[PDB]
């Protein structure tokens, strides 16, 4: 057909629509109906459209993924274990990202070569695993993962696979994107097929144009606020209606980026004319023209069905304001003045921080500059604290030439490397003691107890990069920029008009400088050194085989109550600096849960001393005089970020299964990876039968099978046994994965040794 090319990276990698359009084919003559847009992208993607049983929320799809993207917080883990597997290079086009460990302080450049100097060892070691097994490598300062891709990498009809929650971003121009845990993209990486049960589809549709102070983030605040956190799980959302076409590309990336926060397996926006328009911008128009001649699998079928749909009218949406310490509490920002009065929310605004991977575009730094401006012209500056962080090097050159950046630094901003930063608490923050109460208001998308500062009384909202510029330039959370007026220098009153700016520089990108490095597709004759005394990296022992046996008389190390985020399982800012060392990471274990016991943080009574203290160190002595453990949990278990150090670390310290109401997707599918098993109640009320001193047998694991649970004996001290039933997702595969320690040690018995 045409020979286009993937990337300017990859000019030999060649984008197939023409195996897309087969396959979507072989699979509508046995469906006979419509398929919706995200169908067609994965069924055209399946390794056996002919075989292939299909069907929504039951199957699993065995699919064919086109390229991988890590971060450099879950890349070390998924390269040390692609490592032990033992095989040469990368099956398919793959890159690393140095966005997460690069801690704002100083601002920009001075942050910048601060990073490369205390993280060299790590990203030394990324570099020289990348440049062997033929991994493309974007140093730091380059930008968060998700803008590098969208400029990019991702276009309509890919099927990309990315090491972090927020991959779905790519949504916004057409694909499917979604996220995974380390061993899930060793897989791909290694060549075998990658399972994925087979989603829901719920249909969002916008009606009307959005206008004014609404903008794109208002209408992921507002069906967040509407579906929870836990309203898509096991679903893409696919968004249509006439009001598409009035959203602009990186606006739709807004919208499918934060569907990560209801726990929808990803989202995706029909092929249109906004996302054309953006890959000629970004040098791609050759893809542009190609995604033209196959638009009939790039948007859906007519008359598709959705199993939900939910209707927006974008001309009725108004501004929103989402948190305190959940993504789905929503409220206008017209009341969110007064429901914090009555909720003893503080009202003064600390910090306001624009920013992360949801908002650090062109655009959002545009409408942001408007009201900044606006501010100016009568004499006045940020009463909050105020930081901005650009989505990639070219985004920071380019606002920087069209003026906004300094528009921004003289109403009082700082403007820090192109990272993560404080959205992943890599922020050195000193304005408040620790367990001081303060308001933070963030155009970010996760707002969990201390995940920005480690402090737990930091109330963090979140909005859009134009509001938090407003309410910065106030200082207060009762202020609507709507209807109330700012007193100048001048002496008179004032009144904001709504921001208005470009979505794409009116010139051509300025690119910035260089940040690729392209793997030496020659040499990788390197050694990677991993030295044996390091704190920071360290080599994998394999876990161990199942022994053959049920699981009696298994201690409870916890009963948690409530809301558990894998920010709660796994600590990060401060421990993003052991990503890479199992044992030390290991000391974080759960120690946000509260336990139910005494509604308490870090504070569980070890069964044999009978003193109260850390979860970690409860663990590592069960583990040291061989008792073997289990988590008892909420609903949503799991809930929020993609790391599977959150699975790997209860492996470490001896942990059997976790038993819960719920899981959120990508943490039961990296717990079956490492050998672990997650169960859920037949009855949700059985967790109340269950106290912190019982001890539990799992039994029938000699005749685990897909479809038949477990049996689980619940021994009450006094002698009162009962039996309780557990069910479980596994499928075959899955249950090879559990018999031999982990997924990787099967994957290690099939190379024939
Ligand atoms: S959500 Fe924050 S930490 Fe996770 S990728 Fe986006 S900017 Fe980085
Ligand atoms: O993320």
């Amino acid at each position: 057909r045409a020979k286009v090319a993937m990337s300017h990276f990859e000019p030999h990698e060649y984008i197939r629509y023409d195996l897309l359009e087969k396959n979507i084919d072989i699979v509508r003559k046995r469906l006979n109906r419509p398929l919706t847009l995200s169908e067609k992208i994965v069924y055209g993607h399946l390794d056996d459209p002919a075989n292939q049983e299909i069907e929504r929320g039951k199957t699993y799809l065995r699919l064919r993924p086109d390229r991988v993207a890590m971060q450099d917080a879950t890349a070390q883990m998924a390269m040390l274990q692609f490592i032990s597997s033992g095989l040469p290079k990368v099956a398919v086009p793959s890159t690393i990202h140095c966005d997460h460990l690069i801690e704002a302080q100083l601002g920009g450049e001075k942050d910048l070569r601060r990073a490369k100097d205390i993280n060299q060892e790590v990203y030394n070691f990324l570099a020289t695993a990348g440049a062997k097994y033929g991994v493309g490598f974007w140093r730091p300062g380059s930008g968060i993962i998700h803008q590098i891709i969208l400029e990019n990498y991702a276009y309509p009809g890919v099927l990309l696979i990315g090491t972090d929650s927020h991959t779905p971003n790519g949504g916004g121009l057409g694909g499917i994107c979604i996220g995974v845990g380390g061993a899930d993209a060793v897989d791909v990486m290694a060549g075998i097929p990658w399972e994925l049960k087979c989603p829901k589809v719920i249909g969002v549709k916008l009606t009307g144009s959005l206008s004014g102070w609404t903008s794109p983030k208002d209408v992921i605040l507002k069906v967040a606020g509407i579906l929870t956190v836990k309203g898509g799980t096991g679903a893409i959302v696919e968004y249509h209606g006439p009001g598409v076409d009035s959203i602009s590309c990186t606006g739709m990336a807004t919208i499918c980026n934060m569907g990560a926060e209801i726990g929808a397996t990803t989202s995706v926006f029909p092929y249109n004319h906004r996302m054309k328009k953006y890959l000629s911008k970004t040098g791609r128009a050759d893809i542009a023209n190609l995604a033209d001649e196959f638009k009939d699998h790039l948007v859906p079928d007519p008359g598709c069905h959705y199993d939900q749909v939910i209707e927006i009218n974008l001309s009725e949406l108004k501004p929103h304001i989402n948190g305190p310490f959940t993504p789905d509490l929503a409220h206008p920002v017209a009341e969110v003045g007064s429901v914090a009065e009555k909720e003893g929310w503080p009202l003064d605004i600390r910090v306001g921080l624009i920013g992360s991977c949801t908002n650090s575009s062109y655009e959002d730094m545009g409408r942001s500059a408007a009201v900044a401006k606006q501010a100016l012209a009568h004499g006045l500056k940020c009463k909050s604290q105020f930081t901005i962080t650009p989505g990639s090097e070219q985004i920071r050159a380019t606002i920087e030439r069209d003026g906004y950046a300094q528009v921004l630094r003289d109403v009082g901003g700082i403007v820090l490397a192109n990272a993560c930063g404080p959205c992943i608490g890599q922020w050195d923050r000193k304005d408040i003691k620790k367990g001081e109460k303060n308001t933070i208001v963030t155009s970010y998308n996760r707002n969990f107890t201390g995940r920005n500062d480690a402090n737990p009384e930091t109330h963090a909202f979140v909005t859009s990069p134009e509001i938090v510029t407003a309410l910065a330039i106030a200082g207060t959370l009762k202020f609507n920029p709507e209807t109330d007026f700012l007193t100048g220098k001048d002496g008179k009153k004032f009144k904001l008009e709504a921001p208005d700016a470009d979505e794409l520089p009116r010139a051509e990108f300025d690119p910035g400088q260089d940040t690729y490095q392209h793997p030496p597709k020659d040499s990788s004759g390197q050694r990677v050194d991993v030295s044996p005394t390091s704190q920071r990296l360290q080599l994998l022992e394999p876990f161990d085989k199942w022994d053959g046996k049920d699981l009696e008389d298994l201690q409870i190390l916890i009963k948690v109550k409530g809301k558990c985020t894998t920010d709660h399982i796994s600590a990060a800012g401060p421990w993003l600096k052991f990503r890479g060392h199992l044992d030390n990471i290991s000391n974080n274990l759960l120690i946000g849960a509260i336990n139910i016991e005494n509604r308490k943080a870090n504070s569980v009574r070890n069964a044999v001393t009978q003193e109260f203290g850390p979860v970690p160190d409860t663990a590592r002595y069960y583990k040291q005089h061989g008792i073997r453990w289990v988590v008892i949990g909420d609903e949503n278990y799991g809930e929020g970020a993609s790391r599977e150090h959150s699975a790997l670390e209860p492996r470490h310290l001896g942990g059997r299964a976790i038993i819960t109401k719920s899981f959120a997707r990508i943490h039961e599918t990296n717990l079956k990876k490492q050998g672990l098993l997650p169960l859920t109640f037949a009855d949700p009320a059985d967790y109340n039968k269950i106290h912190p001193v019982d001890k539990l047998t799992i039994q029938g694991l000699k005749d685990f099978a897909p479809g038949k649970p477990l049996k689980c004996i619940i021994k009450h001290p006094n002698g009162t046994q009962e039996t309780i039933l557990l069910n479980h997702t596994f499928n075959e595969t899955q249950i090879e994965w559990f018999r031999a320690g982990s997924a990787l040690n099967r994957m290690k018995e099939l190379q024939q040794k």
